[PDB]
């Protein structure tokens, strides 16, 4: 049933294991190794199974102890291409073989990204990392590439003695190669099912430091300070989302700040999350994208979406935990202040991609389309305005994550689609149906566009950023001098950005009012990787040739597509950088990552 896939589907065949044994060699920029995967049939008389690759060379197919019959089939652009394994003998219901892949990587391949010494902090080590999320873990090994398939692994990686690897697992061991006496080989193994989106390796000069009872960061030596600090409050935060879905059963939460070029805030990773370095502001307050992934180890860790066209399942049950982690650390003000700036986020995606157009819907129809590709605002935000809104119909804060620590309850270790929620949300309010029947169901699933309704938001934080927005939009040349330092003298750091946010959406203003804004409050010499993001695009949308330096310099300095893709649409709609964006685009495509370059290439109208 699932679109973006090429394999057997979960009613024919399932995975339930897989044993990993390989090799990092950063010379040929290779992942050398073997895969086992101890699949099972759900068929009777399976004579053949297909499996997910792309950019791949297969040296063999050992089952049962001997060399089979394998076949490649034709490339299909995003998707890769399909690998029909003919086996010895057929298989019945609930039987269960072992498939030992002999497989190799490519250097170009979708999910890793290989760094040269130079790239890193560390000037002196290369460094490799993955991204499997959303169809990318058949970039890295031949699998049920299909979140409608959980799976369990082990796995055993050998890299040279000066480095570190880590996998989405605990650790088990650490010994040198037999055949190889420069080498090291570690254990990780995840005994909880994960699907193989979920998988991710990182090798590299990393160090670690412990910030509490069960969490450890890791980071290159020079990095570990800041990141100690930046992330001191996960321990807290992890006993608060207990208290919302239910005990932690992974055994340790590990945090990974990724060097630049890692493409996204946060990734979901199991025992190791994914976390991008520009988080580190020094000050805490991007915190949240902590509070996200943490949540992430009920929703979409435990309760995973059946196929691609329901990810809102994920991300959108998150933000709710997310915002109820700062909610509970910060106040029921501060949650209303973050659910607003969500609509801001959703309102500035809706009015860039179209309000007709198909990926603006909850549940999209991916045929023939590319995930990363159609990957917005909608999941988040629109998916936490569907749960807000149901929220303030059926009780509630402490009523409705009543509901959801069910809801993890009822679908632990599955893969659920849109319709097996709605069955529970109709199940679990089971007497207030009448008020979920007011409930527009084709609006917020399936209609493009802004929700139907808008639900009801606490203004009191909100107010003072909307009014310092409205002050510069109405001001006119003569009003520009009441502007002091004296106006932010209360704005908090999310506020700063909330007025940022507000003005963006009403930009471009006169030059004057942009030149001033910096005269006054200093923009520029702020280190907060979200503040400087929405102040360099409102420079070079009004027209500044004094930001071109700094807005080109933040897409370069960072490897996350929230920043570096604005910033090289902006410059390429901006006439006295065109030039620059698409130069800058080529003399760096090299260095980029396979899916920042990918993007950002198609954005810039660049083949
Ligand atoms: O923190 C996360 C951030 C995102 N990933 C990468 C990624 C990209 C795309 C994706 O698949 C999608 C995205 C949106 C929709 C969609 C449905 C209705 N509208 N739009 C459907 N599928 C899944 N993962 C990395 C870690
Ligand atoms: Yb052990
Ligand atoms: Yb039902
Ligand atoms: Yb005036
Ligand atoms: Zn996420």
């Amino acid at each position: 049933v699932d679109t973006c896939s090429l394999a057997s589907p979960a009613s024919v065949c399932r995975t339930k294991h897989l044993h990993l044994r390989c090799s990092v060699d950063f010379t040929r920029r290779t992942l050398t190794g073997t895969a086992a995967l101890t699949v099972q049939s759900q068929e009777d008389n399976l004579r053949s199974l297909v499996l997910d690759t792309k950019d791949l060379t297969i040296e063999k197919v050992v089952i049962n102890g001997q060399e089979v019959k394998y076949a490649l089939g034709e490339r299909q652009s995003y998707k890769g291409s399909p690998m029909e394994i003919s086996l010895p003998i057929a298989l019945s219901k609930n039987q269960e073989i072992v498939i030992e892949i002999s497989f190799e990587t490519s250097p170009k391949s979708s999910a890793l990204q290989w760094l040269t010494p130079e790239q890193t902090s560390g000037k002196e080590h290369p460094y490799l990392f993955s991204q499997c999320q959303a169809i990318h873990c058949r970039a890295i090994l031949p699998c049920q590439d299909t979140p409608s398939v959980k799976l369990t692994y082990t796995a055993e990686v050998s890299v040279p003695k000066e480095l570190v690897a880590l996998m989405s697992a605990i650790r088990d061991g650490e010994t040198p190669d037999p055949e190889d006496p420069s080498r090291k080989i570690y254990k990780f193994i995840q005994k909880v099912p994960i699907p193989c989106y979920l998988i991710a390796l990182v090798v590299g000069a990393l160090e670690s430091r412990q910030i509490g009872p069960r969490t450890l960061v890791w980071s290159e030596k020079e990095q570990v300070e800041k990141s100690a600090y930046e992330f001191s409050e996960t321990e807290s935060m992890l006993k608060i989302a207990e208290d919302l879905g239910g005990p932690y059963v992974w055994g340790q939460y590990d945090l990974l700040v990724l060097p630049p070029s890692f493409p996204y805030g946060g990734m979901e990773n199991p025992c190791l999350t994914f976390v991008t370095p520009t988080l580190l502001a020094g000050d805490k307050s991007l915190s949240n994208v902590i509070a996200h992934e943490i949540s992430h180890s009920w929703t979409g860790n435990l309760v995973t979406n059946k196929t691609w066209d329901h990810f809102w399942l994920n991300e959108g049950h998150t933000v709710y935990l997310e915002r109820h982690i700062c909610g509970r650390l910060f106040g029921e003000k501060f949650r209303h202040f973050n659910a607003l700036g969500g609509w801001g986020e959703l309102q500035n995606s809706v009015k860039t991609f179209g309000e007709t157009h198909p990926f603006t819907k909850l549940v999209v129809d991916l045929t023939d389309i590319d995930p990363d590709v159609a990957y917005s605002s909608v999941p988040y935000e629109k998916g936490f305005a569907l749960l807000f809104y149901l929220e303030q119909l059926l009780g509630g804060p402490e009523i409705f994550l009543g509901f959801l620590k069910a809801y993890v309850e009822k679908f632990s270790y599955k893969s659920i689609t849109t319709d097996d929620w709605k069955d529970f949300l109709y199940s679990y309010f089971k007497d207030k149906v009448d008020v979920l029947n007011q409930v527009d169901w084709n609006a917020w699933l399936y209609s493009p566009g802004l929700p139907p309704i808008k639900p009801n938001y606490d203004m009191t934080l909100t107010n003072a950023c909307i009014a310092l927005s409205q002050r510069w939009i109405t001001a006119k040349e003569d009003d520009l001098n009441s502007f002091n330092a004296t106006d932010l003298k209360d704005l908090s750091s999310h506020q700063l950005n909330e007025f940022l946010a507000q003005t963006l959406q009403r930009a471009p203003l006169p030059l004057g009012h942009i030149k001033r804004m910096q005269e006054v409050y200093n923009f520029n010499a702020i280190n907060n990787s979200e503040i400087r993001f929405r102040w360099l695009r409102l420079c070079i949308q009004s027209k500044w040739e004094d930001a071109i330096p700094l807005a080109l310099k933040m897409a370069t300095e960072q490897g996350r597509m929230k920043f570096t893709r604005p910033l090289f649409k902006d410059l390429a709609a901006f006439d006295k950088s065109h030039d620059q964006a698409v130069r800058t685009y080529q003399e760096h495509k090299a260095s980029m990552h396979p899916v920042t370059a990918m993007l950002v290439g198609k954005d810039l109208k660049v083949d």
